[PDB]
């Protein structure tokens, strides 16, 4: 009944997931043209199945973003009964309103286009805004790192229940406050006027920045900065979604984080490799337990 | 080839908004039947006109909602060339996320009826989440008080270019750091971790101190954050509020609370809770609402009005 | 599997069907806040489950229609497997044609917005038109309280046999005509011209008046007036739908009816202390019986 | 901007239309292939042109429908600017509800398929129900040949002071009444209690007798109603339709028929029906449906013809 | 669960399809009215059913049309669980594409059709366009009769091993090269310009004419003319759809085929009377199998 | 009114488009974040004006899939009066159909991803399959190159009375034999039967013979077909793309292959290809398009250009 496919060469994830399920990741043929267009093809039947696309990661989102939607329709016109995308990562999450620009509200594209494709349910990770859920017409299961994150912090900051959850930047307020309050410890935030104001105690205490996502590591790097300047002893960055794309590895290394953990949302095995800092907590468990609780109708909440 | 209608008879901001424009009200009939139920019916011919209907203040939020849609689906069927809600404080706009819990994204829900109904177009004011314009496919305009606000500052608060603007809630942190940074003043951020306590990070010693929120409903946090700001060095305390909602005790809450002043927008009739309250000042939006009804008719730039009052 | 929601504190109606199905209410939070706003929230799992939502009676109709959009939503994006909309009263529906107007088809809005809102499946009595099932795209099953009438009529009137039954108005010349002939009597008709014109014979015999609605009974008093006057020896006035709004309660009274006949689609409870001429037919054993079938795949054409 | 198209070959009232607006008819390739499926070609550009389709009378139906349906479909992909069907007869309009019945409402699926082929207007006349506005979410303009027939009675009828407007059924009561009530004349109701027999309320005796139907098919329920109105005292009894379908037997029943005069409107062509029948007279509703169509494309109001014949 | 529905009195195709699955036709009253419109109206219960309708022969294809989507709407609103139309034929499907005019793509208008009265799912065979199965969102399992042709042809043509597969336009370039290409034999084609150019050989070699449709005959008439100026030995015709409407009949005889195969996707008991050359391919079991196996779960892709 | 954008910076179709109808490119801040995310941001007003969004040529598809969209996207909620993708090459368009396989129809689904995020048009070019207008519910104005092609063999190819339009597979062959019938010359047909060969139906025995597909990717099937066609006595061969494509080995390809001249037109960017290519020619198309943008815009006749070089 249930059919676990994966995305691009990336297979760690899906491969993982497929696994806690006790299963054999679905067989499909899927390649790049010499002229760039994506070609997919399903190597199985997949009539009356409830089936789960585990969206990859080959690095370029445009074309996992296609590869996505190219076999989320295979399988809609082939008659299986359900398609649900697996999207750890929401692709142009950070795109989800205009801003007081002429710009796009890119994750309001996505999720039109995954609709469309005929996505009938998405469970994803971490969205970058909540609201994302109500981009949709269809159900959502938008899962937390927050519970994963916080046994991290308990498990290995030996100084955590006097530490200062702070903020990359303003509007990563709430996400900080919420973590700041279950381990019932301080909460700071930093804002770049440029210069960069940090606001809350941080005073000889650990400093953990958190953030839901890291790119270029740039405001990342220079808020530890900012924070060793204002005395905390010891500065870790934990980040959800790992990118980590151009300088970022190096900017980590030459900065003075203690640590700097993040999921595997994002394939981090290559990274590590040249950044011994790093850190991975798994969320295939959180992922496996979401499809295996989806499809027999039992909670997902829970894991919340 | 324009009409504007008004839904009930909270006609103030409506009419305030027609005077501006040059136009009457087009006539509408509108009565609550004996069972609750809505009527409306368009008094006048609307088609192939670019028509606007904008949300009326009477406080009853579903009567009011529906009203809306039902004047809404009353024109396109009567082959109005383009129907725009004018929604000055957009209905169920705290309900825009699930909060880990089971409940509604009532927001999307509110977007997707008003997209059936027939709305080709919105044009609200101080969006509770800027990410409630990916509600809708249509186009929408979000129009910022932020302009005026800062006029409203920069004209009556003596001290502002020293002053402390500031979050009674953690959601509100990049509304005032926006303020901040374009006043070049400091910013300040309460959090409160409830049972039941709040928390103040950022200085706010011997400045004034300015609660900025977008909408303002019992007053309860304010309140709250007048006496903590004090409490933590404030010579006084603003409370600028762009949705004056004040339901329940908040009137109460108000006068008794240590605000040198509460200002809110008309996007809400206040004109009444005026009376009880002189705390109470009003900036005027429908200059802010006709210039941008004006200019989506003739095609003009509204982004204008971001950043600069007419 | 099944799961019976409520809508507002009207809770008699969706009890007494939970009842009949041998279940408790599924538990919600409903409330307004202090500015209106109606705020829900679904205290259980409703994943995979076929999701009954009985409207509710709080008498203010877009407060117990919005309530109900919000359910029928909660429940959708919560992965229901479907949410049907128990709807006996019908909420615009005589707002269903323009009538020479620039009026809206309100009956058609909200039809719509059922839909969009997430509504899989509708189960009404009596709308007040057969085409408003014309207004969805979705199966809709319309009941008849016609039977429950018949009944009755046969049981509480012994001159039955040879009654007339007129209706109040000219449009509903086909619903009393339907029951003229199920029990093979006369059928007569009034008409406003303001004067009450009244056509067919209804002199020395019982006259019924059957409307599938009243509200402020004014139409169906004066009704009673003229078929009063045109010498009827008794008359009843029965209608399916029982609003009472408004001076209704003291018009009724005020009326030489020796009875008047609702059934419980709308709470009567509070009405009937202050008019005893008033009495009920249960629909409770008709709307669950069809949410019985509704979930099982039984017929549910025969209860018409 | 304005162009008109007609459906097939029965292009009476297309052409009538046509030349009541000053314009020729669009040209169409048309025609049925050798397996019976329909062809069309727009034989000129319809680009960013403003649309109209006339349904045409030829007979069949469901013929007539596809063809409707593609012309339609075939101007909107060739980016017409809007495309209007003007449908003086709706298609499957008395399959408008299930009746207790598995049956279905082919009247919303005709609704459905209209508006999934392209169309953005109706402009229809005298629905069989009107509630068939609520099957579609684009505008409808819905004419009424109520006035034309108040004018054909009040000038052709020496008694329609003291006449008695009639139904042939329960479903047409608001109809006859809303004539009756403007006439300031009596009504009657005919009901028939299916086997096998008619039952009569009001008064017809000694007055004359006016059958209004909204449409007359093979006419045994209309023929049925002149002979019970004729024994209940009627002078004498007139037929008036404004769908004159007059399928079957319909010819011979009429001939036959105690009916001083049967009219009906020109919606459905009647000129060949008219040869074989001398009790046929013809309304002609090219005048109203030409100005519906000018008042559309101008913008001005339609609601004008729902009471006043141009 | 399952439950067949036929169209017009073309009955047989759907009768054969019933058998093979062991089951009975569903009861339906289906009929004309004296003014041209269908009445239609199911016979039972199809609440919760997996419902297939076959698609009607009796040649008038706007009238089975209507009759097609007036029962997979009786069906949709009657709550049955699924909707598939069968239509081994599908109407209008050379009207697929502009083709330089301003003319309507009606297959795309058709598909919209049957999709907006409620079908869930296609079944048909050997589109006049493969990209047919595009103008659809719903899934659409499109059956080959190659195999059925193939068989037949090698059992009925003594020389086949060394025959020549030629088409009569130019469009049927594919579809001819691929029959060609599974007997491992020389294809040839026609093209008028009028006067017909023949390319490739057909010198001394059995030529058998493949064309998905035949309408008039005319082409396929013609067609065979050249192939014997081109000094073919035998000249056949097989046709997957034989519509055969007007002189067709009378053409097929006039002309030298050796004789002129067609499947039963159209009825041709009738034509066959008044045609000895022609014979028929029995299409039943294909329909039936891919009925059965869409309900099961089971693939279908096999029977292509 | 008119407004036309480029994708990413392969600017040069998009700039000779706007040079011919007399316009500079609208203002578009385009960029490719660090994690590979595509940004845009109309560096205008485009509110109530008619947009064109020309399709760039840069390489990567799905990244120029994305930009598209997002300018369209852009664009809608921006309130454009109406937004067409000018896509001289349409991606995906090689996957339009099933192939007895269980794969995607691609097409359909890019037909789908332009429809949501906002097109009101599309204006391709010699699109893979005409079918693909059936992809979409909104209009397409499918361009030809074939005249601009029949315009390039009459005056380039000497013996064009004499020679054979050639088809490089089976599903060509409406196409060549089209522009066989109009320059009244012959044609021949390639099939391949793969694994391995090719198979020639159709004289071209001391003609030239000239290969025609809509389409050349990475040029081994064309290569392939010089040599049979050669091999079949061939005088010379040519060969003609539509769509320039020429990815991995095809540059190489042909500087081997025995082609007197590979043409391609310019709706994939080949300047860059041509230095490493002396054989390639190309035909500017940029008067088809912006000339198809010109009468979209203005409500005249398009199909003018389907038989007519502007």
């Amino acid at each position: 009944n249930i059919k676990i496919f994966s995305g691009s060469s990336h297979q760690d994830l899906s491969q993982k997931i497929a696994d806690r399920l006790g299963l054999e990741l679905g067989k499909v043929v899927t390649k790049k043209f010499s002229n760039q267009e994506t070609c997919v093809t399903i190597g199985e039947s997949v009539r009356g199945e409830d089936v789960y696309i585990v969206q990859s990661g080959c690095g370029e989102i445009n074309d996992n973003l296609m590869e996505l939607l190219i076999m989320i329709n295979a399988c809609k016109i082939a008659s299986a009964s359900r398609v649900t995308a697996v999207i750890p990562c929401f692709p142009y999450a950070r795109q989800d309103k205009k801003d007081k620009s002429r710009a796009p509200i890119s994750a309001k594209l996505v999720a039109n286009m995954l609709s469309v494709a005929g996505a009938d349910h998405i469970i994803t990770m971490d969205l970058h805004a909540s609201q994302i859920q109500g981009f949709f017409d269809i159900p959502v299961d938008n899962l937390y790192a927050e519970p994963a994150v916080l046994k991290w912090i308990r498990e290995n900051i030996s100084e955590w229940r006097n530490c200062t959850i702070v903020s990359p930047d303003a509007g990563g307020a709430k996400r900080v406050t919420s973590i700041a309050d279950r381990l019932n410890v301080d909460f700071a935030l930093i804002h770049k006027e440029d210069r960069m104001v940090l606001v809350g105690d941080v005073k000889d205490r650990v400093a953990i920045l958190v953030d839901d996502m890291a790119d270029t590591c740039g405001t990342i790097c220079h808020a530890a900065d900012k924070l060793l300047s204002a005395g905390a002893t010891r500065v870790y960055a934990i980040l959800t979604h790992g990118i980590f794309s151009g300088p970022a590895i190096s900017r980590i290394n030459n900065a003075c984080f203690e640590a700097v953990v993040v999921t595997n949302t994002i394939p981090q095995e290559d990274k590590m490799k040249h950044c011994s800092k790093i850190q991975v907590i798994d969320i295939s468990m959180i992922l496996a337990e979401a499809i295996r609780r989806t499809h027999n109708g039992e909670s997902v909440s829970y894991l919340f």
